[PDB]
């Protein structure tokens, strides 16, 4: 990576971190924020050596692989290289396979991020990755949002955190979730339950509404 | 982070230390210190790292966000953003939204927060975070303070334990929890300790309290 | 921390290795050095990490707070703050609260600590801690040096290993300390082993009245 | 390694890393990444040490040895050493044993690393490196790309894993893997997923391919 | 300790392994030369510490108080101290104590560690802790080098480990050490190979003699 | 150690790297290598802390001191120390006994070390004991390489790793090496894969050899 602009070598503990992370936890929604985490001022060939680490999962990775070349290929689109020689003061335009650090070297990358204005590879492939992270999560949550219902028994405690676990796997902006929360929540709670917070009205805080079927 | 004033991205161990924290002791009161030692002199975006990072416990966490929007929608209120161009010399004025980190770049924490005078977004809204992370403390601890009676053959020691555990959960100001300490614990003591403590007067300490009982 | 002068927080191991201590040791005599030896250029903050980051043992947590408090007090009487505004070029008196850390910020401690001349707050702080710790082990200690008695088949190494733990644990100045090593070491031997050294004289070394009871 | 340029001595737990690699994974596609990115900025030297230190497949290493002397042969063809006393400003020209750091010294390579023009037989070396590690690799997998059938009750995300798995290790360029993709996986599908695969056409993205044999 | 001549804090790390280091092999010969290697650099402080931060073993660790006393009463006999102003531009005579850290400043420590020419209490101190490890060890070995004999069946290499452990913690010089190794080696090995060596003649390497002795 | 040129310290956990290679494989081929890498830039005082932190193997570790102490007197020939004063811009010749540390301090080793021209005393006594541990690990290898022969139902591939290990152990120089894989390899296989590598001639690599007796 690159510390705020001095370039290092990823070290030996994130990159254990990373594997073990994959390992552990397979696509869980949080392994994102742990992706984005370790790889903090990451260039090109840090974010594939993270990728490439990775045994087993292929065809999750095949998928990262599609979409980081779907990216690509629109980067490309919306902006077309040029002919003519790089001058000496200057350097070349980076396509999106420079981008995905396939075709570009590790001093070019460190060149298009530390030079003036910054042209931040890294952190744009880092969101194309992030993309097909989150097609990948969404792909392999088993649950859907509507399918969590609050059992007979069950603490409320315990079915809203199914509900936000699900709903943080779920293809939806925050409009859309938005509208989960405030239909579905008291929706599907259990019937006890459910009477409860219909009665708090229908602005009442989640704190409000887990204290308030906490006895029941 | 920022270590005293050069930027540095988030370690491996902090990272990880603090999702074991999460896992081991779940919302346990000695959470909170730990989340603000290894967060010091972190940016929001670090702040939101360590929270996203968090598998499970997605109904504190959803309980957070809104404590965190209700401290944002706070902030806002008391500072309004005016229309204008921001000149070359200065810097925008922060929403409750970039202070969460959700809004601004990392460039713009860095900004603000090195800036002369300081902004300090980090520490502002790490100030809402312990904020929500007390909400929910307070909230998981199920035991009452007034609920603590010290049992007929147990060692006081064990039982001064218990009370200061449940204390330092309970919602309480100081002067409030002064009050508790100096009614409370010798009234919910056993007969045969509580007389000992009584014949002391109002006004022993603690060790002299603990000695007192040390041989009941 | 402050590492000779420059400012750093607090390290993940640091913090970690203090949690482990206090989890594994409880409050054994050699838990104190340990802490002082994690905290060496702690700042108040720092200190306050260490202490309340650590869960259960509260009572003592507790007796700590108001050894702190008792200490705080008397700094306090002994050096009142004097009235009048602050100048450009100088820095408020501390109070004991400020030592603490309860009551002075970060930038505050770091002032007092790197001005000259030197206002050690991080140190003050540290030896009113010690002193409660000392109070705390002390108290927790089961055994008095005066109950230490070698067994009949007992190997003097492993008496004279009891009797210097206990006595690491004893409420007692070292002249106090003194009198103990050269009146009930030998005293409190076993029969076979007390002759042996009563007639090595009363001004012979550990070494040789450990090697001079080692055959019997 | 050098660190981006002042040279430094491989770490403890970079070399501890690089050995457990090897002896838990042995030479499974992913551990070519983890030995580059453990290697980045790395000297022949701390090369030959990652090498050296594996104990056990001693076969392959000797392979390895083979494809690094052919690769030295090569490069002493297309690059012939001159006859003549090396200029005071000047430094001599790499053979491809000074290259796979044999009959180079430290300095010496230093040199021609940090030297500008830059002579990077640190970069020259690893590649020729993981040339020799490719194939092993190849050669220790077992399967064939041909023989990777998807089972009749074998749900289809399994298949795929399987067979980028396995495609991994082929030894074939990117067209030719471009072509087995798009021939061999959705001819080697079972009867039911096939059916429903070829009714997409043969443009249909993996993601589109995985969730229409989610079901089945 | 002191990195060349910047002060530092003793790492958590140092410190951890000091401590599993008397906790797994006691006071066995090699504990020495670990605690030489994690002390370099250190000041009186930092030797304290690692001294203070053993549990148990308190006979060993007081037979080393005693043994500092005594190197600190023969440095005050050879160097005493002066009365008179210290004077703006110097520093004060340290006393034994002072060199023991007892009775000194770390800033004291790090001021005579540093000063020109060089005052070294740090290696002063050591060599006295070293002195008094030694006494330790010695006294801890349960076994003479006269009583190592090889057995009948026993593999000289494992008579050889044995006799160069032993040997290893006796209270002899190197002459005596010498004197040993070329008279009992030979004189305490089994028959059948104390014939075999003794026809090599006294002038033979300990390779030329467990390879002699190697098929026997 | 030192790193390019500024002295330091050896880690917590270079030490107990070396400390555990020793303990977990003796002295198998690879523990040479990695000593090296744990030794880069050592001094003879890191060396000798090292070598001395090893319990136990305290036959080869006397065999090591002697070849050592050869190589030593050897210097001390080549290198005669001649009779005068050492005067104020120069710094003294080392013997044998100053490079291996014994009677060289610390300053006068990275004096050597770092002076213009520089005298490597620390690559100097590594290549010294490197030689020692080259005489323990060949002499503590139990099998001959003329030994090692293929079982008749013994996967190739075994047999190869069986014979480079053995290999890696013999005393023998490069050329008596090359020797031994183009003469034994083939001739000590089994008959089945023997006629089979006859076939292909003399002159086929290892991998073309592998790959031919792998089905077989
Ligand atoms: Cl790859
Ligand atoms: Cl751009
Ligand atoms: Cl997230
Ligand atoms: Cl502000
Ligand atoms: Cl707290
Ligand atoms: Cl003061
Ligand atoms: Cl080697
Ligand atoms: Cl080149
Ligand atoms: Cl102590
Ligand atoms: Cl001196
Ligand atoms: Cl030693
Ligand atoms: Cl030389």
């Amino acid at each position: 990576p690159i510390v705020q602009m001095v370039h290092q070598a990823i070290s030996p503990r994130t990159l254990n971190a990373w594997v073990k992370v994959v390992e552990e936890k397979a696509f869980s929604p949080e392994v994102i924020p742990m992706f984005s985490a370790l790889s903090e001022g990451a260039t090109p060939q840090d974010l594939n050596t993270m990728l490439n680490t990775v045994g087993g999962h292929q065809a999750a990775m095949q998928m990262l692989k599609e979409t980081i070349n779907e990216e690509a290929a629109e980067w490309d689109r919306l902006h077309p290289v040029h002919a003519g020689p790089i001058a000496p003061g200057q350097m070349r335009e980076p396509r999106g396979s420079d981008i995905a650090g396939t075709t570009s070297t590790l001093q070019e990358q460190i060149g298009w991020m530390t030079h003036n204005p910054p042209i931040p590879v890294g952190e744009i492939y880092k969101r194309w990755i992030i993309l097909g992270l989150n097609k990948i999560v969404r792909m392999y949550s088993p649950t859907s949002i509507l399918d969590i219902r609050q059992g007979p028994k069950e603490p409320f405690r315990d079915y809203v955190d199914r509900f936000y676990k699900t709903l943080r796997a779920e293809q939806a902006s925050q409009e859309v979730k938005n509208w989960m929360t405030e239909t579905l929540l008291v929706q599907n709670a259990n019937p006890d339950c459910k009477t409860i917070l219909k009665a708090l009205g229908p602005g009442a805080t989640l704190e409000e509404m887990m204290t308030a079927c906490q006895g029941v």
